[PDB]
């Protein structure tokens, strides 16, 4: 039996938001970039924010991480980013990574569901973010957004002891 | 409909800009995780499917091929070993690694490299490679940091 | 009986998210690259983040690791990455490794499910990430994202004790 | 109804002892210091003890880590320590870390509960301990005590087999 | 009554002597675990509350301030970031870190430093810093070592 | 209802002894110190005894550790010790450590309940002990006592095979 | 009542095989030697294989480790090995270690059951293997086999996802 | 009661084959050797095959490993091999190893049941194989067979995606 | 009957050839695992009983003693600390380490050394040392590798 199906169009902003699993929470931070020579990859390092910079919080385990990149409307060309272990040549990181985020697609994002599940935020200090551009891109023209999920920090809802 | 991540996973998506590419040449840039996933706790998360798709400026001309692989002596041989390449001459410029890294660890992606090839001369920041990995959800993303450091 | 089917077109970033198993958490971090000569490889070692650099946290056990690499849109060529134990020749790491992440495909990632299951986080200091580039690729043009899952740290839900 | 209360004065070393959870054990070791210039930091890497240096034991999983530092009574000033992943500038490790152990307080310690839970012991080789001194402090004047908990090693209750 | 360690924990207590301190200066000495806790098995134990209290000779004069923190470029800035300092001018010369390191690992305390400040000139071995950490009990302390090595 | 309470005084030696948890055991060893310059911190390393020096016994997990320091009655000043990871400057180890043992207090000890729980004795080879003194202290004037607990060694009650 | 017994003669390699416990797996690798001066020791560090070198797999927890050493039949003398944390003098590692593998016996092996239980695999990068030779022994004349057990890697039963 | 027992003789090839435990599988590979000077030990490194060389497969946990060495009938002397961690002097590896395989015995093999249980194949890249010979042995005269067991690779029975 | 490995274990058996030995000298060669056990996953396996037995060419003369121990400064002292030696003058040339390494990790055997002693001059490849370790069975030996790399 052939079933008639209507495919309704979507607006830019209508979509199901993926929810963190029970017992975890999501930290969201961004990092601006610098100038990219054409046909060249810059390789920056992941810097945790101050809140997660403590030695207490560098022991929380990691779940899924998400990398979506937001860019100026003035820029043209093709921009591709990923996260990977630090390597000798940066371009080869696009040959090993499990998901790359391409700006030529409809959804400019990369979802890492199992590549870093079970690691630690202190181990996320060891990773790198790789940016590729087809044309010459000036400084601060792309901002990368990375959103990691980790176990909920179990002692951060207390005031500091002063008495 | 789009491909949904399986139950228990999430998808981290990030991009990497390029460098200048000589004609008939291959650059080999390493993979850097974002800051949120760079913790030692989060480098032990397992990896599912990864995706590489590159967006390029429409002014460029030639043929651009990218892949991910392990570190090699010659970069060109990486195009002979890799399980999927993304080609600009083809219909869909993408590379879907469904079983190549499924089971590997998120810290093991630092041992990989992205390989770009250009048939002609390409300036810097002219292509951007988008990669989208999926991994297990981090075990504490629903908690504020403890306020008493 | 033949049964008809309709394949839905799938937008980018619209896949099912893989969840970590019960008792585990996923730590996600990145590493930037340096300049790669044409038809060459580079080996960079995995550095744990500072939060996991404690002696108590170097004894946690590893589940699955995921390497997805993000690259600039300007770079041209074919770039392939993997992880392995450290070797004499780096190129031979592409002959032994269980999964490589080619950039000539639609999913530029590599999922190591049972290659490191049951290993320790300190043993991740003994691994290396290998990049290969088909053309001349400048520095910081690829960034590797590695995402490990590990057992959740047992004491990060408590304040530090106030008495000394 | 208001309910009166009496606060008992507490002598030194008279607190409740935190017990490791079931299936885990606590390994405790120390590291001595070198000379610190005034208003400066020093980064020293964590070295596992030899008993845990095996390949079988570098795959154990980490729970909670505890850094308590012991210092000579002659030294003056303010000394602060933390653990983190290795960074370019060491001072910035005090801006990111989840807990620091100040010496101007009553409990000179720092408890990382969920910062490294689920990491591996080999990943503790990727961490660093950071010391800051407000004044000129000589060598071996502070000693850092780090106490990790990890899964108990599965075969240390058996004699070695007698046949070769 | 004194503060009792919580169920499942024990308290390791040790001391560290000092070095010579210039006037208006800060020394930064690292933390060394004792031998019993220095094993790779025992560096994975979790940490609860830590305590720092310093005993000083009564002949000394001035003002001595100590704390624990992470490693920094300038040592003086460690007194601006640390959550508790121990001051000799105050009523109780102590520093009680209840939530600063609770959850961290016993091997992570090697990444910390003790910071001493003296207002005047202080000779070597004139103050001794006592620190008392609590941690999970080691999983084999009720067994003799196996006699057949 | 106000309840009358009598606070009875204690002698030096009356106190409840903390017991190891089930399945663990306690190894107790001491280490003598050397000369300490005034306002300076010496930083010594932890040496496991011979019984726990085997590769079999460097895999036992660690629970709570205890550091109490015993000193000569002739010495004066103020002495503070702790255990921590090895660092660049030793004095900064008193800013990171979770408990320091002060000789100016009534109980000269430091209890590390969770700082090293789950680590290994081979990882206790990586730690250091930090000593601070206010005045100049000669050699062997302080002996530090550290008492760790670990899992009970499961094969050490056998004679060595000779037949 | 006295009960007679008959002892069966046992051929080489006819012992009971020790099985890893449930949820664990045994990774086995080797390391070759270099030249040893007579009455001397050598310290070589443990390097994890590439499969366990990921950040996700450096957080796995360690059970029992086993060191059995294979040696050429031409070499003469007495050769002893152990594992420990790294020390100043290597010879003192034979005074502290919980088990040594003497070559003057019938079972040339050493079983560390609870020495590293609960440690992390990354913490195996902090350990060292110590060799002692009673006579002049050339290079590559002994090969050490170390066999760790660790938790099984949680994702090595799945293909990598095909979409990028 | 004395019981009469007949000890029946065995042929070279009759013996119970040890079976892998449930959920594991066995990879079997060999490595040829080079020239051995008399009274000297060569120390070669373990190279995983190509099938297990992937970063996906370097995360599988390890069970029991087996080393049996096969040699030419022309060679004479005494040959002893083992596996161990890499060391300063190779001969001392025969003093630490838990089982050495001697060619002078009836069963020329070495069974490592617990020495590497719980490690990883990427950690088996860190080990070494040590060969000893009494007399001078030419190249390729011994081939070492090592047979490891690991968890079964859960995604290797799929074809590669081409559509 | 022979000694059977206990339930859950297997026995890896391998050999190592020798080098040239000066008279009244001791060589110290390190232990190398085979390739199959060299993975980081398999270096975390626990060790039971190990065995060392050496086969020697019948043309050799003198007295050859071997053992396994930790790394030492002097190699001769390894014969004073080791729990079992294999002696060619004795009835059975073997060394059975039943409790010396039982509980240790398979990666810890890289921290050990084999010690050979010869009373006379011995050429290279004249003795071969066989060592047989037992360990837990690797958790995936019943699976083909995933074909989609």
């Amino acid at each position: 039996r052939v079933q008639p199906v209507i495919v309704e169009p979507l607006a830019a902003g209508q979509g199901k938001a993926i929810k963190a699993i029970a017992g975890y929470s999501i930290s969201k931070w961004e990092a601006s970039s610098d100038a990219i020579t054409a046909k060249a990859t810059n390789a920056m390092s992941i810097t945790l924010p101050h809140e997660l910079s403590s030695e207490k919080n560098k022991e929380l385990k990691v779940g899924r991480v998400l990398l979506w990149l937001g860019l100026l409307p003035s820029v043209a060309g093709r921009i591709k980013a990923c996260v990977a272990e630090k390597q000798a040549q940066a371009e080869a990181a696009f040959q090993v990574a499990l998901a790359v985020a391409d700006s030529s697609k409809e959804v400019v994002a990369a979802m890492y569901t199992d590549a870093f599940r079970g690691a630690t935020l202190g181990d996320l200090l060891n990773l790198q973010i790789y940016l590729y551009a087809s044309e010459a891109v000036p400084a601060k023209a792309v901002v990368v957004h990375l959103e990691v999920e980790h176990v909920r920090p179990t002692f951060d809802d207390f005031f500091t002891p002063v008495y």
